[PDB]
Order: structure tokens, then sequence, then C-alpha cells
């Protein structure tokens, strides 16, 4: 079928669905193509190739909330930022162990320049608002990976369970973000005070 | 070679290190071990079996703050733990990946109901302690699988990848914890007023 790049990242998204990250082979990605091997490695060179696409591409698609609106709050972008990423990371299999471990794409390159700009014009130095940026992607990339591989008990373990097994993980996702950012703003707002 | 419990498990850690998750397969395990795949099944039944006993392992060998010190603040316990854990999950390749979607084990029963009713003497509600408990998880293994995968520009990005070329992620990790920690902090503080 048809193989230009919006093509390949499509067919390899279905894919990614159907096997997930570890079962995801240029194998069965040509055999979705329709098409043999080497036809295929003209296209894709290897599976690490078609990852880091894929990492681009699932943002590109789907994290909307990439940029602060006009008079945004830094507490708020970071939430709104958080939300999308989660939304984004979810919305295929895997979709977190495919962003592990990627450093910006040049096609990402504004974006972050732009996200960590923003945040030292809210009073943060860079490597601060760096490590404010760093601990909103780390905690939701554990909160969504947990999520997506879960996929006798003491009386409060059994209780913890039940209230994991309650939501998609959205709730504790959510309490832990406030929790984060609200310990973000005392750091920020302190300045040199002990604290 | 010996095949208990503890022999195989120790065999199938140092093989984690050389393969990583992916490349860890029971058939490397029984060259490994010297012996014949039928042998090694006798022992362990497949992949997923093997890795849910080293996400139990890894911890019970390495994971040393698994209860708060007689007296301890609740928010020292979880920092302690926070960086035990960490440092557990980097002990092996893949550790973090390891440790990934599974459940306590009965084993760590006793362990984390005494780490939940803590929460809940020191004023969280079992669902605000386990969230917090869950928010430090999270964010130490999204820390520890980001840490374990990254193993023109413009200039914040340019000195923002400076700043991350420059640890393991240590500082980022505990910069991000006092933060988290915090905020749980104000949270659990406002009891009822608006926060
Ligand atoms: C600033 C930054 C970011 C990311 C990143 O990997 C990174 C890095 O690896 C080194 C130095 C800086 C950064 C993100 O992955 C990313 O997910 C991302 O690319 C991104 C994006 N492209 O919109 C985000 O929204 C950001 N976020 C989830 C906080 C975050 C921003
Ligand atoms: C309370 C709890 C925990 C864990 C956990 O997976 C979990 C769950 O899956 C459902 C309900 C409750 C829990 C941990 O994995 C664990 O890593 C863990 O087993 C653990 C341990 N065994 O010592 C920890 O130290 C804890 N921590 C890193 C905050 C955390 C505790
Ligand atoms: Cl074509
Ligand atoms: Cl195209
Ligand atoms: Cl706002
Ligand atoms: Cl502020
Ligand atoms: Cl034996
Ligand atoms: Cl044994
Ligand atoms: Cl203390
Ligand atoms: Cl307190
Ligand atoms: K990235
Ligand atoms: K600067
Ligand atoms: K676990
Ligand atoms: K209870």
């Amino acid at each position: 079928s048809r193989l230009n790049r919006e093509s390949v990242i499509d067919a390899a998204l279905e894919l990614l669905n159907e096997t997930g990250i570890d079962g995801l082979t240029t194998r069965k990605l040509a055999q979705k193509l329709g098409i043999e091997q080497p036809t295929l490695y003209w296209h894709v060179k290897n599976k690490r190739a078609l990852l880091d696409a894929l990492a681009v591409e699932i943002l590109a698609r789907h994290h909307d909330y990439s940029l602060p609106a006009a008079g945004e709050s830094w507490q708020s972008f970071l939430r709104n930022n958080a939300m999308s990423f989660r939304r984004a990371l979810l919305r295929y299999r895997d979709g977190a162990k495919v962003h592990l471990g990627t450093r910006p794409d040049e096609k990402q390159y504004d974006t972050v320049e732009t996200q960590l700009r923003f945040m030292t014009e809210n009073g943060f130095s860079l490597r601060d608002g760096l490590y404010a940026i760093s601990a909103v992607s780390h905690f939701t990339l554990g909160a969504v990976l947990e999520q997506q591989e879960h996929t006798n008990l003491p009386p409060l373990l059994r209780e913890a369970l039940q209230i994991m097994d309650s939501d998609d993980g959205e709730q504790a996702f959510l309490h832990g973000l406030e929790s984060l950012i609200r310990g973000f703003e005392v750091q920020l707002t302190a300045l040199l005070q002990i604290v």
C-alpha cells in the first residue's frame, strides 16, 4: 500500500496497538503494509528508528496542550500540559514505553524551547523550571506506565487494591499532580528564604 | 548448576544486566544455568513468572528503607523510602521496567500494610495516604525509567540538555521529590480549608 512517511506511521501505530512495543516487529509491519521486508527497509531502517518516530508522532497527533494560553499561569500550564501529555501517552498501547528515553526531536524544538522560556519568565531559573517540567513528565510517565502495565490480604491493602481497581488511574494522577504543582509553587515563592 | 529458587534468581538477575528485559529469555537463562530448557521449565514456567519474582527479589535484596524508623515523620519516611526505592530500581538494567505493573507479593504484604497504616496514623485518609504513596512510586519510576532509557539547538534546550548530561538523574529526582512531599503536606494540613 502507500509508503510515504504518514502512511507508514499510520500502519505502525495501528500495529503497536495490536502487538504492544515488545511484539512490534518490522516483519509484522511489512505484512501490514502488504510489502516485502526489503521494500520496508528502504523506508524504515530498524525498530529503533520507527519507535523514535512514533514517539514524536504520538505527541504531534494527540498532545494538543503543548503551549500556554495567553496570560495563563505557570501552574495552570503545567496542569493542562500534564493532562494532555497523559491522554496522548494513553492513546496507544505501550505509548509511554514508546516515549521513554527520547530527547526532543527537531520538530519539537520550538515547543520545548517555549516551555522552558515560559518557566523562566515566571521566575524559575532555567534549572528549576527544567526540574519542574521534568518532574511533571516523570510523574505522568510513571503513572501511565503503571496504569498500562497493570493491564489472605491484610485489610488496608485489600482496601487500597479496591481503590485502584476503581478507576483508570485518573483520580490518583490528578491528586498527585496538584501536590507536585503546589510544591513547586512553595519552592518558587520562597526565593532565598529557608523553607 | 544449582537450581533452587535463590540460585535461579541469582542467574536471572545477572542475565538481566547482560541482556536487559526485552532480551532476557528462558533459553538464555537455561544456557547460563548449564541446563537444558525442559530442566529449566520444571523450575520456572515462563518469562512472566520469572519477571514477577525478579520484581520482588530486587526489592527484597536491595530496597532497605521499607519501614519508618521509630518516631520518624511521614515526610522523612517518604523521602528515605523514595531514595531507597530509586537506588534498588537502578541496581539492575531495566529494573524499573521489571517492577512496573506488579502488585504487592504475599511476601510484601506486612510491609505495604504497615506503610499504609503509618500514613493513616499521621492524619491521611487511607485514600489520600495511598495517593501520596502512589505518587512517590510513580514519580520515582518515571525518573528511573527515563534515566535507564536515555542510556541547531535553541539556546535554552541546549542548556537544559547540558544540565541533564551532567548527572545521573539524582539532582532532578531529589528536587522533584521535595516538591511532591511539600505538596502532600500543604494538602494534609489544609484539612477541610480551601487551599
Ligand atoms: C522541556 C523538555 C520536555 C521533554 C523532554 O524529553 C526534555 C528532554 O528530554 C530534555 C530537556 C528538556 C525536555 C518532553 O518529553 C516533553 O514531554 C515534551 O516534549 C512536550 C511537548 N513536546 O509538548 C511536553 O509537553 C513537555 N511535558 C510533558 C512537560 C515535555 C518537555
Ligand atoms: C502501598 C503500595 C506500594 C506498592 C504497590 O505496587 C502498591 C500497589 O500496587 C497497590 C496498592 C498499594 C501499593 C509498591 O510497589 C511499593 O514500591 C512497595 O511495594 C514498597 C516496598 N515493598 O517497600 C515501597 O517501598 C513503596 N514505595 C516505593 C512508596 C510502594 C508501596
Ligand atoms: Cl509509496
Ligand atoms: Cl508523508
Ligand atoms: Cl491561569
Ligand atoms: Cl507563582
Ligand atoms: Cl538443584
Ligand atoms: Cl532457595
Ligand atoms: Cl523525622
Ligand atoms: Cl504533617
Ligand atoms: K522526550
Ligand atoms: K539561561
Ligand atoms: K508493585
Ligand atoms: K480504612
